């Protein structure tokens, strides 16, 4: 029988063989590791798998949003998939109608295109069951924290069953004060032909935001942190600002609109042979004020010379974004003989087209804030669009073939190839007669604030990617593997920004090649206590080519090289009957192989990737009625990205997270739970940015208590 903790296969079928089977690093988090734990999104969710999670805060004119996610060394943000389809957006994606996340460590352009030189982390959706219930959740918790979920599964027919999802939470933040979080869910699903050759299922997803932006506080205080300059010395002893300060603005704001269409078509030819057919329309708004603090002897005012007077300056983040996705995916899988060879084929022909625009905003001039005691209680307004927008699009036409070669019982051989056909465009203007950053002077005859467009290129190119794999059954329990894969992310790839070739150092000029990422792999699975522990580990190295670097002359060329090389090992599934768990641990070697230094301490170190990072987590049914569980993360030292900022910490300590569980169960329709995250309300740097001059603090001790009603 499978354990809860550790499902046997993905639901993408593209993977022809269970995770054990399969030659890659592959972690599946269960619906029930997700619910045991009390997360309610991706980020919570991806805690565990080591060493990854949102480690940087932003830029100075920018700062990090929703699920950015960093992975094996790298912003992994745009390869976040639903279903296998790309979801792109600074948002946090809710865990409400998700039944498992797939997260895999070595990023194959085979798998679901252009990618990050980390991997795929995929959300797999809520689909009707066979059997009929309804699942609720009423949940409190820490600083006036509220959450309402349903789940109704209801068969109406023979072969027809309709699914529906309800989500609610309205909550405030216990170590940050007025940080509000507000977000609502609706996920109602129709399948028709169930236990038929004929499958069809429609999907609907709609979830609203409203939130209160953090951009961190003051690093005064860490470790590493230095008065900017002599004028300012007494920064050196003031100490650390209280963790809890708010230097936002009463106008901060973080609106975002989540709809997604999708309907998949089914056919089974054979018991053998099966061909779908996707088409998905998603849209993705978000619309936000926010505020980023700096620090720097010029954004320092002394009135009155002591430090309770002194102020830092406020700069405006702001967003509004639509980013669009229509896609079609055409996916055929067969399982036939070529003589003594048993194969396992998967492939397919995918259409998409990807919009992403963002409306510009008029300049928001926001005042200094006091370094010990800010006064948020200020409103300098919301947004308006100017009319200066950036507009970029990206039609993707991909054909894929993979196939699993059993070779003998013991022996399997696996490949898969892959061309995406792609045409990216891309433009963006500025309001001219400005002050600041960037600011573009009026053309004779142009009225002031019109928008001057400085960027209006196009990119079309081919990408040849393909994988290698082969396995060998050792016992009847484990088996040796070896991998090999190629990723590629093209000019304009990364967020459709495009720039006119021959000339800066982007590594989007229309001119320039894409950035290769080559991912050998060597690991050895096992499944134990009858099949119902899984036992990991993989030695990898993941070699990043054609980074952008400065030649001798002014001029610069794409010679770098970076590398991400290190040992893998995990856990999942039951020890005993009654003992589960999920985990592992990682060590991870991220460097500049040729090219400029990016660390601030110049080291040879890629900044905000953990070079360790454990999490381990466990559940034992003490009784039963009673049900125990505790976790525990390590997250290692981190190196902040180089800087002219002075005095700033050049890396972040690492830190230890210790999490407790304990569940009663009234009957067979209701149980209780208690979750207490930060046992020992440890306080840590959870990201850092690249000035420096700001820092999201750990996140204090909080309490949740869930009501759990079944069906
Ligand atoms: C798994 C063992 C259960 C321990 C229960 C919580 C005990 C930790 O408690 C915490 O310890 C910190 C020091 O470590 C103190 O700074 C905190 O004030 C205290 O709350």
């Amino acid at each position: 029988t499978p354990s809860l903790y550790a499902p046997q296969q993905s639901a993408d079928p593209k993977f022809s063989r269970p995770v054990a089977d399969t030659t890659r690093t592959m972690t599946v988090i269960s619906e029930q590791v997700i619910k045991d734990q009390g997360a309610t999104n991706l980020t919570d969710a991806l805690k565990n798998v080591p060493g990854v999670g949102a480690f940087f805060a932003g830029e100075n004119g920018n700062s990090t949003t929703g699920d950015a996610i960093y992975m094996r060394g790298a912003d992994t943000s745009n390869s976040i998939y639903i279903d296998g389809i790309r979801d792109i957006g600074s948002v946090s994606r809710d865990t409400f109608n998700t039944e498992q996340v797939e997260v895999i460590k070595g990023p194959s352009g085979t798998d679901y295109g252009r990618s990050a030189p980390t991997g795929s982390i995929n959300m797999i959706s809520k689909q009707p069951r066979n059997d009929s219930g309804i699942d609720a959740s009423a949940s409190i918790g820490s600083a006036w924290f509220r959450r309402g979920t349903l789940d109704v599964n209801q068969v109406i027919g023979d072969t027809t069953a309709v699914r529906l999802n309800v989500m609610g939470e309205k909550t405030h933040d216990a170590g940050r004060d007025k940080v509000k979080n507000e977000r609502y869910g609706v996920a109602p699903s129709v399948a028709f032909g169930l236990g038929t050759a004929n499958r069809l299922y429609l999907n609907y997803l709609h979830v609203t935001q409203h939130n209160t932006p953090d951009g961190g506080i003051p690093t005064i205080g860490l470790p590493g942190y230095s008065a900017p300059s002599a004028g300012t010395a007494a920064l050196n002893h003031s100490g650390k600002v209280d963790t809890h300060n708010f230097y936002g603005t009463d106008s901060d704001y973080d609106d975002s609109t989540t709809d997604t269409a999708t309907m998949r078509f089914e056919h089974d030819i054979n018991d053998n042979t099966t061909i779908r057919n996707t088409t998905r329309w998603s849209r993705v708004k978000q619309d936000y004020l926010m505020t980023a603090i700096m620090g720097g002897a010029s954004n320092i005012t002394q009135p009155t010379s002591d430090v309770n007077s002194w102020t830092w300056s406020r700069t405006a983040n702001t967003k509004d974004v639509s980013n669009k996705i229509l896609t079609n995916q055409t996916n055929l899988t067969s399982t036939f003989y070529t003589g003594s060879i048993g194969h396992d084929v998967s492939t397919g022909v995918e259409f998409t087209r990807e919009t992403q625009t963002n409306y510009g905003v008029n300049p928001v001039t926001l005042p200094a804030v006091n370094i010990y005691h800010p006064d948020s209680s200020i409103h300098p307004g919301g947004l308006t669009r100017n009319g200066a927008n950036a507009n970029g699009q990206t039609d993707t036409f991909a054909i894929y073939a993979f196939d699993t070669l059993q070779i003998t019982r013991d022996f399997e051989l696996n490949g898969g190839i892959r061309l995406d056909n792609y045409h990216t465009e891309y433009d963006s203007a500025t309001a001219c007669g400005g002050s600041g950053r960037g600011a573009i002077t009026c053309p004779t005859g142009v009225a002031k604030g019109s928008p001057v467009t400085t960027v209006d290129t196009a990119k079309s190119g081919n990408l040849m990617n393909w994988k290698a794999g082969a396995l060998y059954h050792l016992t009847e329990n484990g088996n040796v593997y070896i991998n090999y894969a190629v990723s590629q992310q093209p000019p304009g790839g990364n967020n459709f920004a495009l720039a006119q070739s021959g000339s800066g150092n982007s590594a989007n000029r229309t001119d320039f090649k894409p950035q290769k990422a080559n991912t050998s792999e060597i690991g050895t699975k096992w499944q134990v206590l009858d099949k119902r522990l899984l036992l990991t580990a993989a030695l990898f190295r993941t070699d990043i080519e054609n980074e952008v670097e400065q030649n001798d002359d002014g001029t610069y060329s794409q010679y770098g090289k970076k590398r991400v090389e290190g040992y893998e090992i995990s856990v999942a599934g039951n020890i005993t009957p009654a003992w589960q768990v999920i985990g592992g641990y990682t060590q991870q070697k991220a460097t500049i192989k040729n090219g400029k230094d990016v660390a601030q301490d110049g080291s040879s170190s890629l900044p905000y990737t953990p070079e360790h990072a454990f999490t381990l987590w466990s559940q034992y049914q003490a009784t039963d009625d009673i049900s125990v569980g505790a976790g525990a993360r390590y997250i290692g030292s981190m190196h902040k990205g180089s800087d002219g900022a002075v005095g700033t910490p050049a890396f972040t300590e690492g830190y230890w997270v210790a999490d407790a569980k304990l569940g009663y169960r009234v009957n067979r329709n209701l149980d209780f739970q208690l979750n207490v995250y930060n046992l020992f309300d440890t306080d840590y740097v959870a990201s850092i940015n690249k000035s420096g001059y700001r820092y999201h603090p750990g996140e204090p001790r909080t309490f949740l208590l869930t009501a759990n009603m079944h069906f």
